[PDB]
DNA sequence: ATCTGTACATGTACAGAT
DNA sequence: ATCTGTACATGTACAGAT
DNA sequence: ATCTGTACATGTACAGAT
DNA sequence: ATCTGTACATGTACAGAT
């Protein structure tokens, strides 16, 4: 009941939608057909809507839209970057349109993304109708970033990213445990699928760091995310609806607001959630376990299983066993710790932060 | 114990699986090659294997393999044949054929003769045509005797006729994405190589779901993990295999019972299945109740004369203009039989 | 004259609105 | 409960190219 | 266009564990 | 008797090479 309401405010409106989805949609398509025109490295590229907007679990708003512009690279072998799984050094064997970025058989993902983002900057420049500018860069996006001002603010998401159509890297040979969930040919099913690298673009100092790419999955997550039950009827007109969305978005909801007030918790974001809740969701694979007048207990035990990955130091990548996103390395404990108090007091005392 | 019994006898053997397949598997290559390799009027065909074997609900003997030949051919006009639900004319290479179904099967059937006559490692004739039939059927002796049909059908790639809009209900059991998507595929037609002397019955075709069924038989249960490694077995194949082999020995016994087939089987089991969508009415420790409600499910369709087509639901399989009212009075008072005797035809 | 990338045409699950 | 806008998959038409 | 190479589904088969 | 784990076999989808 309590969360029912929180569910009702985090709701996205239709007339919402609409503006958004309409001003969103035209800037995405001029910024496509502009990277069709003539000599451009990026000729071919295709669009791929990705994130909570296209999975609806946006919330709140419509103000934040993930795009993917990919490309398809024929011919291509990997390094992996130092046992890390995720995050590979692209070799070209052949001696190409992305010849200025190659550094002699390495491909530059930064040398990449420079030309890449020059280019949308240059057509954002031309466009007149509506309020668009691009964000100054953000160290580790492998994003474009957008800011509409539609009267409202909206971002969005530009993600390049390289489509490799072979076989998942081995380090993805164990992630993806669907298999007591949405079973073994879906498993099959969704490998046969490509994989993207986009660029980590760090700026940390360390060597590769502008020719090291991160694997996504984000197109496997929005499968995932419309396709999320035991059963084929699940959350259909002729089936019986779950909770499984919903408490992804309480959850997500938990951690914006918090991320809001706190600037201790910059390190986190709602990826974390997303991750720990497709653990949720092989942990307990049945859909009567996320009946909706549980909603409050399915919620419980996933604010219990977050607490736990955050004491522990592991939360694992869902599609690269070896990546703990909360190793130390990228999140320290002090970090931790105050998320873990911070939640443990919502979870207890009324979850106050829901009525900011 | 059984029907687990029943079902050890009916289980195919790896070793007849393969010498069948790779005897099989030659020919069909062969005909193939030569549909298109070989300036015809063929010459897009691709190949599709349908049917039990394909299904893995073949019982006994790997012996009757079922094969599509399928052509792309675009913008076809559909006219529907006097309501029939499932029989078509078919208006606008083929220019040498309103799309006769008969002036087109005898050139393909023209073609695979001459190709079998010129293979001399494997025994393989063509079977005389059966009015009735869309099909070209090949009699292996591979010391074995193994039927191949060659079905010729053509494909569009449009919206599925108006009459399947109510058909392939499959909403509450395997849910409105897979129908939506099962749907985006093509349609197919066959033959109808009927002899009744009726009215449009040269140029008629009919059209087929093998690929669909196909799909159903190896996506069958509600949960995505139905008779996977890491799900449950269910016992819907082996009720299917069971209703198979009873009416296979009835049929083989009875000659009365010429004008059924296993499709009607089929056809019913399918109805069954969306009847009862969950995956634990099929739980294996209930392989026998789950096939005694088949067992009065196929006797309520003849009893009340009305077995409808799975995807086009007028077309009432059980009609009086296709299967005689004593045909259905004969095969209920066998099945009735069999069901109150503990099955003494499963014995022999 | 025919060929074909681009974009219209069609249909429907998802979920918000009434 | 029904009505309805967006997203998305797939089929097709045609201006502009060959 | 046409074909092999790859990966894993669907099976059968049998021994050791239940 | 059934269950589990490994071996053994054919079918099928699709990437990539020619
Ligand atoms: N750190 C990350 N590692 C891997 N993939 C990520 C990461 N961050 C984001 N992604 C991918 O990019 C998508 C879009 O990122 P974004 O941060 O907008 O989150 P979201 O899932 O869209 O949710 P929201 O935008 O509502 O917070 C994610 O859904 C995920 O697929
Ligand atoms: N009367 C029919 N109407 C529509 N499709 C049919 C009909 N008869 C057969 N078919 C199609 O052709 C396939 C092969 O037919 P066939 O008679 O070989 O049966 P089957 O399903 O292969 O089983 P079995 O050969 O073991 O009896 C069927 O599964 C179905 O897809
Ligand atoms: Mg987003
Ligand atoms: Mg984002
Ligand atoms: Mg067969
Ligand atoms: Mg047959
Ligand atoms: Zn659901
Ligand atoms: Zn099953």
């Amino acid at each position: 009941d309590k969360l029912k309401k929180v569910l009702d405010k985090l709701r996205l409106k239709r007339k919402d939608i609409s503006e958004a989805a309409e001003t969103v949609n035209k800037v995405v398509e001029r910024l496509l057909r502009r990277m069709q025109k003539r000599e451009s490295e990026f000729k071919g590229v295709e669009q791929l809507n990705t994130g909570s907007y296209y999975e609806h679990v946006k919330i709140s708003a419509p103000n934040e839209f993930d795009v993917m512009f990919k490309l398809e690279v024929p011919r291509i072998e990997l390094q992996e970057y130092y046992e890390t799984g995720a995050f590979y050094l692209v070799k070209f064997k052949r001696i190409n349109p992305l010849s200025h970025f190659l550094e002699g058989e390495v491909l530059s993902a930064t040398k990449m993304l420079s030309k890449f983002r020059k280019i949308i900057k240059e057509e954002v420049k031309e466009i007149k109708d509506i309020d668009v500018s691009v964000e100054k860069e953000k160290p580790g996006s492998p994003a474009v970033t957008l800011l509409i001002r539609n009267p409202e603010e909206i971002s969005v998401d530009i993600i390049l990213a390289l489509e490799s159509k072979g076989s998942w890297p081995i380090s993805t040979k164990e992630g993806l445990p669907i298999q007591g969930w949405l079973g073994t040919k879906v498993r099959t099913n969704l490998r046969r699928e490509p994989f993207y690298l986009v660029p980590k673009n760090a700026k940390d100092g360390n060597s590769f760091q502008g020719e090291t790419w991160r694997l996504s999955f984000s197109h496997t997550e929005k499968y995932i995310l419309n396709n999320h039950g035991i059963e084929k009827t699940c959350c259909e007109s002729s089936g019986a609806k779950c909770c499984r969305k919903e408490c992804l978005k309480l959850m997500k909801y938990l951690l914006e607001q918090l991320k809001k007030e706190f600037q201790e918790l910059d390190a986190f974001c709602s990826y974390h959630v997303k991750t720990a809740i497709f653990h949720m969701w092989t942990q307990d694979p049945q859909d009567s376990q996320w009946d909706p007048r549980n909603l409050s207990s399915c919620f419980d035990k996933l604010l219990a299983f977050f607490l736990e990955c955050l004491r522990t130091e592991k939360l694992d990548h869902y599609f690269i066993p070896k990546f703990n996103l909360f190793s130390q390395e990228l999140i320290d404990r002090k970090s931790k710790e105050f998320l873990s108090k911070k939640i443990e007091y919502e979870r207890n005392n009324g979850f106050p932060i829901f009525d900011k």
